[PDB]
RNA sequence: GGGGGGGGG
């Protein structure tokens, strides 16, 4: 069953869901019984593929088949419903798991807190944070990161920083994601100097900046009118073997264009093409906006044609 | 062998 499970999971994660569903059928034919991991894996692949209804059929199928859902089953479904905007049903599954004696774990609480924060229901999220504490389910680096992000984005950056305090004090070591989240939140709140000090500090703590780190500061510097430093960090991260990705390029294209520096931006569009980093819908959209605003509408219309011709769907 | 957190228009 483990062979089929691993392949199924590999196929789903590569977007080859129909092959996955094929193998699921093969293993039943061949007398290799799906277990809870088989179903969990297919349910997670389907949800992530936009195919929540078929995922909900398989959940029904495993109960029909005597294969009891486990904490990972419920976590996977809760996260899928939450992301698809179905938070109320996710909250009802969380009630249902407790009623059935399937103990929620730190991932359960984390998933829910994230879904609640992103839905605007930060006070509820903070209640659950309280609740997991009273229930003896210890917050981990991910709980803290989730809350720090939710707070900052709700414009509650002071709490967010208190919480970074609490975290360090209870021996939860901030990781690259913590630093990345706080850097973005500070930058977006116009506290760019503190964000650049945190950049220095994570390097001192041996917590290596990653692409997300550089992307975040690059954007933060661009929008603050510090394009030269932003272009400096671009060169730097390359010199340090941290590969610019599509986001890095789009960010820099957009900052060059709003700064009046469109031929540089069109240069990078070329450059990323050369370097096999494929422009995505955000790339095209940024370029089209920049060209239009510079009075180069004929060229923006031509790019719109190009993105469609190349299968990058306009949104 | 399966589930949760950070960056761009």
């Amino acid at each position: 069953v483990v062979t089929y499970n691993t392949l199924i999971d590999g196929l789903a994660k590569a977007g080859r869901l129909e092959e996955a569903l094929q193998l699921f059928q093969e293993m039943k034919e061949k007398g290799v019984k799906p277990d809870v991991v088989t179903y969990n894996t297919l349910i997670d692949g389907l949800a992530k593929a936009g195919r929540l209804e078929e995922a909900l059929q398989l959940f029904q199928e495993m109960k029909e088949k005597g294969v009891k859902p486990d904490v990972v089953t419920y976590n996977t479904l809760i996260d899928g419903l939450a992301k698809a905007g179905r938070l109320e049903e996710a909250l009802q599954l969380f009630q249902e798991m407790k009623e059935k004696g399937v103990k929620p774990d730190v991932v359960t609480y984390n998933t829910l807190i994230d879904g609640l924060a992103k839905a605007g229901r930060l006070e509820e999220a903070l209640q659950l944070f309280q609740e997991m504490k009273e229930k003896g389910v210890k917050p981990d680096v991910v709980t803290y990161n989730t809350l720090i992000d939710g707070l900052a984005k709700a414009g509650r950056l002071e709490e967010a920083l208190q919480l970074f305090e609490e975290m360090k004090e209870k021996g939860v070591k901030p990781d690259v994601v913590t630093y990345n989240t706080l850097i973005d939140g500070l930058a977006k709140a116009g506290r760019l100097e503190e964000a650049l000090q945190l950049f220095q500090e994570m390097k001192e703590k041996g917590v290596k900046p990653d692409v997300v780190t550089y992307n975040t500061l690059i954007d933060g510097l661009a929008k603050a009118g510090r394009l030269e430093e932003a272009l400096q960090l671009f060169e730097e991260m390359k010199e340090k073997g941290v590969k610019p990705d599509v986001v890095t390029y789009n960010t820099l294209i957009d900052g060059l264009a709003k700064a009046g520096r469109l031929e540089e931006a069109l240069q990078l569009f070329e450059e990323m093409k050369e370097k096999g980093v494929k422009p995505d819908v955000v790339t095209y959209n940024t370029l089209i906006d920049g060209l239009a605003k510079a009075g180069r509408l004929e060229e923006a219309l031509q790019l719109f044609q190009e993105m469609k011709e190349k299968g990058v769907k306009p949104d």
